[PDB]
């Protein structure tokens, strides 16, 4: 496919920085890993450098690079055709009967690596609630994607769900709404996708030996011609 | 395995009931066809008796058998277990920047014949937007649904994304956000389901011989267990 995509062949080290504030509680996140398009991995460890973090991990998971999917010969790949120049991507997230997330982050090739340079800010929250009190699972559920071309921006957009679970039920869960839009950092030819779907697998763990608040990740992300495997 | 499942054996026949009123229209539609659930098909052909549908044919077509789904024997399948007595499903469907949607139905096994009777009541629409304008595509794009149990009302619990194409745009979509519940008729025990998805996809046409509004369909569906096969 795209030259952008030559960048991708093998396994290629990772670097996430964020920084947030939910309804004042300000923090910094700092992540450090590797992805392999070839088979769709994400293996990475992220450590709050400021405190606590004052929300629960599993909530922060889809914030903390879409560029790793497995992409078959059959379908354009938007991500990679960016590259080295890279991408915006925006994001409204909004929680059943509680407060909503706004982002944004430029994702770029430098130095051999893919840079994921994000803010989060977080307004309307429950002091009881389930996020600001805590009471969410550290773990997942797979997710499945929609995503589609805006051909007068040349980009990228997306819809979806998210289910989390509660804490003290089981098999009781609330959704997070998620809105997305994608747009080139250059000016040059890049590759508009068709309708398709994503698919998604994520294991969470921690480390005990590392007194720092800390979250860990692997993930299995594909690309699905459903046009034609749903037949 | 369940007794319900028994009555599914081959091509079982299909009859619609639906009634409908969308801010001062009142109408009415019949259908029928059949299901085959050891494929997950469904063929089926409508006609609006009243006369022109006053809302555009894709956005009716949710509401118009989860039953006739092909679940193999790894999965819990609810809506089989519940039969030949049957369930309620009822659903609200929030149009983006428009409207909604009310919809209550039953789905019943008589005389080895599946009955779908369902009600819609329609709210807060605009007179210049692309529902009551009447601005969107007869056609249709593959879907994926989440499902999960809710324990203590010996119940279903449903929640996804729908995507309607804009005529005269080409390639932009509306979101139709549907949420869901089901609940057993009769007395009898069931299967309380557990976390998976399901596949759609969906392809309409007409009969132009025909001088009433119409429109037929064929489907496949699927239910999928994500936590193995998107690893």
């Amino acid at each position: 496919g795209s030259s952008g995509a030559l960048l991708f062949h093998g396994k290629i080290p990772y670097v996430v920085e964020m920084e947030g504030n939910v309804d004042g509680h300000t923090f910094s996140i700092r992540g450090k890993g590797y992805g392999d398009a070839s088979v769709g991995k994400v293996d990475a460890q992220f450590i709050c450098t400021t405190g606590d973090v004052p929300v629960p991990w599993s909530t922060l998971v889809t914030t903390l690079a879409q560029c790793f999917a497995k992409y078959g010969p059959e379908l354009k790949d938007f991500y990679k055709s960016c590259m080295p120049d890279g991408y915006v991507q925006e994001r409204t997230i909004t929680f059943e009967g509680d407060g909503n997330f706004k982002t944004r982050a430029e994702v770029t090739f430098e130095n051999g690596s893919v840079y994921n340079r994000v803010k989060l800010n977080g307004q309307g929250f429950k002091k009881d609630g389930h996020v600001l009190g805590k009471n969410l699972e550290f773990n997942f559920t797979p997710h499945c994607l929609y995503i589609w071309g805006d051909q007068a921006n040349h980009g990228l957009k997306s819809a979806f769900k998210i289910c989390h679970e509660i804490t003290g039920s089981k098999g009781d869960f609330i959704v997070a709404d998620h809105t997305q839009m994608n747009t080139p950092i250059g000016g040059g030819p890049v590759h508009v996708p068709e309708y398709h779907h994503m698919s998604y697998h994520v294991k969470l763990s921690k480390d005990v030996t590392d007194h720092r608040d800390n979250m860990s990740l692997k993930e299995t992300v594909r690309a699905v011609d459903c046009r034609k495997t749903y037949d």
